[PDB]
């Protein structure tokens, strides 16, 4: 009953920077938690009261923010290629079916 979709990655040159979109419809009053996972290892996430977690990887260079209701954003900085990865947008919720996933979004970094 939530359904995440994803957009914002693509090809980029190392240094380079993306900013990756996650859009939540459904049931959004149940969700405790919006992050970014590597295809899943957290890199960086936001709750409900605003906090947010970083992976060491990507405290000061990634920042995640949400815009809206609906809409939560990573934007990366300082790319490098071993951050080539898929990323999944994932949504913590309240009850039986507790976490749902965005579709993936590829990024690659080249040299």
């Amino acid at each position: 009953q939530v359904k995440l979709e994803e957009s914002g990655g693509g090809l980029v040159q190392a240094e380079g920077s993306l900013r990756l979109s996650c859009v939540t419809s459904g049931r959004i009053e149940g969700i405790l938690l919006v992050g970014w996972y590597r295809q899943r290892d957290v890199v960086a996430s936001i709750d409900r009261n605003g906090n947010t977690r970083y992976d060491g990887s990507a405290e000061g260079r990634f920042t995640i923010a949400r815009e809206n209701a609906n809409t939560v954003y990573l934007q990366m900085n300082n790319l490098r290629p071993e951050d080539s990865n898929v990323y999944v947008c994932g949504a913590l919720s309240s009850g039986v079916n507790p976490w749902a996933w965005g579709q993936g979004t590829q990024v690659t970094v080249s040299s």
